[PDB]
């Protein structure tokens, strides 16, 4: 059977997790997706010459009960921490986001990358250095991303699988 990662993707509201999702799946940008909905995407890809399926959790952040968020944070191998270059809170927010992984996880180790997304953006105010030096700190990658250009999108997915390959050996 080919290999399956469940990821989940995680930050503050209005980051991009949707776009983000949307983009790598569907190769398309939304504008007006559901800031409320939370739902599992799936897209079958090579990384490195290796098949694998991306079972990606968009999370939403809604209170009610799902089976399925708590099968993909129980069983989900690697977490996108997305926060936005325009928005200092949702940067601020990255080190609760990596506490919550940690608890889940009971671990320091868990498979991580932190995703700086709207960088077609100019009101820049989370500069690249701020956030290269965090990820530093955690030991995990950065990588800076559009949902609207493409650009870094395949590359935070596909280093996210990376860190896991790595991680399992
Ligand atoms: C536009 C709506 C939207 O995108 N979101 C996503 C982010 N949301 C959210 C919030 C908020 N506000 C939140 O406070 N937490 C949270 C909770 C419930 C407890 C402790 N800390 C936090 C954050 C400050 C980190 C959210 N937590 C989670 C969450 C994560 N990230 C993980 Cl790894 C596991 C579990 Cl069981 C979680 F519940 C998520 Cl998905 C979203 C949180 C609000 C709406
Ligand atoms: N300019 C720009 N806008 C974005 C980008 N990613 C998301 N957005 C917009 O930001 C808003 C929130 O995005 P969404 O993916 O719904 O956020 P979520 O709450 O994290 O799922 C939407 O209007 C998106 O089109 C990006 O890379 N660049
Ligand atoms: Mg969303």
């Amino acid at each position: 059977s080919m290999t399956e990662y469940k990821l989940v993707v995680v930050g503050a509201c209005g980051v991009g997790k949707s776009a983000l999702t949307i983009q790598l799946i569907q190769n398309h940008f939304v504008d007006e997706y559901d800031p409320t909905i939370e739902d599992s995407y799936r897209k079958q890809v090579v990384i490195d010459g290796e098949t694998c399926l991306l079972d990606i959790l968009d999370t939403a952040g809604q209170e009610e009960y799902s089976a399925m968020r708590d099968q993909y944070m129980r069983t989900g191998e690697g977490f996108l921490c997305v926060f936005a270059i325009n928005n200092t809170k949702s940067f601020e927010d990255i080190h609760h986001y990596r506490e919550q992984i940690k608890r889940v996880k009971d671990s320091e180790d868990v498979p991580m990358v932190l995703v700086g997304n709207k960088c077609d953006l100019p009101s820049r105010t989370v500069d690249t250095k701020q956030a290269q030096d965090l990820a530093r700190s955690y030991g995990i990658p950065f990588i800076e991303t559009s949902a609207k250009t493409r650009q870094g999108v395949d590359d935070a997915f596909y280093t996210l699988v990376r860190e896991i390959r790595k991680h399992k050996e």
